[PDB]
């Protein structure tokens, strides 16, 4: 375990997010192969994904830790294999709904992952391994979606032999987390150790910043996807762009060291005022000249948020008593995700303050701008009573 620990971890999670196949699942549904509608691709796989997404993500951090993360990781990939089979035969739409339900399964599960690694490492060397890892996953992320665009575009397959190579690889992630080690009134007890895990100041800024920036981040991205096709060859390249960009800065974030718990909700209030100025930057762009500051911004912005990915799970790790690990990222999951979808349905539906993408992107900005001025008085507020 001398060298194949952290580096045989790190690879794992390289190889596990190797689905080149993945970016392509809406066209191959909507493609010759699967005869599907439109509105079906949309109103009955999206809506199923989401809900599961909240439904499965309960049970997933619940058992996670009392599991060891050995048997959620061979679940995920078991689960990604289900999901590339239920794409294979796809005979029906209750067919779909299910690989949806396993997809969500994985999302969920991918806590599993963040919490191994530190229940891996002696607690000395948690920044480092939380970088090598995120580094390690988003290189993946990267190379899957190249690789998919490559053999798609500048290449010469089907979507269906991309699915197929896709579940040759999910298979072979399965092999590698197979060989995985694991670690060596309960739920009174769990909210007990949870409640007091909160009372420090450096678990609960975290879980803070968690719970309200990755909900940001993740509105951010997903909706501009949607502004991009609004207003086609370069999207992925942008895409990929970032989430390159995303695995330098986690790795950075790995190798970098400063004084935590002084220089911390600076920090965080910086790169939150970053990434306000990016997606106000990401915004107000409707010039031609929206191909070079725009999508670069957005790379960045990416980084930023990659850039304290690793280190708030590992002030999350350092700051935790006993084995929650896997709780405590379950739980700011769950509740991100929570103020993503209200927000969304504050921001984005009908029935409440309907805008179209521009606006909401103006929100986000702003929303990021509440969120850049309450850590920037946090950091003067403890200096004060210094
Ligand atoms: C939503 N999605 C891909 C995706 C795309 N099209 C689809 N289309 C359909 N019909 N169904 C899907 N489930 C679907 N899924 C995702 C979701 C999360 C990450 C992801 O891994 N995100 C982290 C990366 C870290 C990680 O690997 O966990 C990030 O920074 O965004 C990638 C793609």
């Amino acid at each position: 375990s001398w060298r194949h620990l952290v580096c045989y971890l790190c690879f794992y999670g390289f190889m596990a997010q190797i689905r080149p196949g993945e970016s392509f699942i809406t066209p191959y549904l909507l493609g010759p192969d699967k005869q599907f509608t439109r509105e079906q691709v949309t109103n009955e796989i999206t809506p199923v994904l989401s809900y599961s997404y909240l439904a499965v993500l309960v049970p997933v951090f619940l058992l996670t830790d009392y599991l060891r993360y050995t048997p959620v990781l061979l679940l995920q990939g078991l689960s990604f294999v289900s999901v590339w089979l239920l794409l294979l035969l796809g005979h029906s739409v209750a067919h779909m709904q299910l690989m949806e339900l396993f997809y969500s399964v994985t999302m969920a599960a991918r806590i599993a992952y963040s919490s191994y690694i530190f229940s891996l490492v002696r607690p000395a060397r948690y920044q480092r391994v939380a970088g090598y890892s995120r580094a390690a996953v988003l290189l993946g992320v990267f190379t899957s979606s190249v690789l998919g665009q490559l053999l798609v575009t500048v290449g010469r397959v089907s979507f269906s032999t991309l699915n197929y190579i896709s579940l040759a690889f999910l298979t072979f992630s399965v092999v590698l987390a197979l060989f995985l080690k694991r670690p060596k009134s309960v739920l009174a007890r769990m909210l007990r150790e949870l409640g007091d895990s909160l009372r420090r100041p450096q678990l609960r800024l975290w879980s803070l910043w968690w719970v309200f920036n990755s909900a940001g981040y993740y509105l951010v991205v997903y909706y501009v996807h949607i502004l991009w096709n609004e207003v086609r060859v370069y999207n992925w390249a942008a895409d990929a762009a970032s989430t390159l960009l995303g695995a330098i800065t986690s790795f950075a974030a790995g190798f970098v060291k400063i004084r935590w718990a002084r220089w911390s909700k600076l920090l965080i209030a910086g790169v939150t005022a970053t990434q306000a100025g990016l997606v106000f930057l990401l915004a107000h762009t409707r010039h031609p000249s929206s191909i070079w500051l725009c999508y670069a911004a957005f790379v960045l912005f990416r980084g930023s948020y990659q850039f304290l990915v690793p280190i708030a799970t590992f002030q999350i790790a350092s700051s935790l008593s006993k084995e929650l690990c896997a709780l405590v990222f379950g739980v700011n999951t769950f509740f991100a995700t929570i103020v993503k979808t209200i927000i969304t349905f504050i921001v984005s539906d009908v029935r409440g303050l309907g805008l179209p993408v521009r606006k909401q992107f103006q929100l986000y900005s702003v929303y990021f701008l509440i969120l850049s001025i309450i850590y920037f008085l946090g950091a003067m507020l403890d200096g004060l009573r210094h």
